[PDB]
């Protein structure tokens, strides 16, 4: 890891052998004596959308759906079936810049959701730090899946010219996962 990298417990992360069915990753399937809830970022345009679904018993990802190129409608539908199939998951959404119409059909297809918006850095900031804690704790479990571990791997610290602390992924990368991650993560105790 270089210096400025974010996520120094990265040793502590436990990974789960998966299944690829399509666009998830399936570790294990819905056990109806725990709880679960999905961290979800949606993707504006063709930005990836990341939907990770977090049993809150075991703080273990049973299962995590990515695509890009999804329309709107289309994200909302397959959170609506993660949610069910995992015994009607509540969602952590983050509402920032979403638009109207993902709000709206939130509502309108009465999916189980609670709003989450990543409006800030201030707010960046309490999710990752969270989500590496409980890493470094040796909490964190996700699949065993190259993409996932690059991302949280070249997830770094920068500083703006005001002097305020940002995170991004290094590069002209992406940190869709690693946000979908911390969604669910602000759940678990
Ligand atoms: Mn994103």
């Amino acid at each position: 890891p270089a210096m400025n990298s974010v996520f120094s417990g990265l040793d502590m992360l436990i990974l789960l052998p998966y299944e690829r069915r399509g666009t998830r990753l399936v570790v294990e399937d819905y056990r109806p004596d725990h709880i679960y809830c999905i961290g979800a970022d949606f993707g504006k345009n063709q930005d990836y959308s990341v939907f990770s679904v977090l049993d809150l018993d075991t703080g273990a990802i049973a299962c995590l759906e990515r695509m890009n190129g999804a329309t709107w409608s289309d994200q909302v539908a397959r959170l609506k079936a993660l949610s069910e199939d995992y015994g009607h998951a509540y969602v952590v959404a983050d509402t920032w810049g979403v638009g109207d119409a993902i709000a709206e059909e939130l509502d309108a297809q009465g999916i189980n959701y609670t709003p989450l918006p990543v409006k800030s850095s201030s707010v960046k900031e309490q999710l990752i730090s969270n989500l590496a804690l409980l890493m470094e704790k040796g909490q964190v479990a996700v699949p065993n899946d190259k993409t996932i571990l690059d991302e949280l791997r070249n997830f770094r610290y920068y500083r703006t010219a005001s002097g305020n602390q940002v995170m991004r992924a290094y590069g002209r990368g992406h940190d869709d996962i690693v946000m979908s991650l911390a969604l669910a993560y602000s759940q678990y105790e």
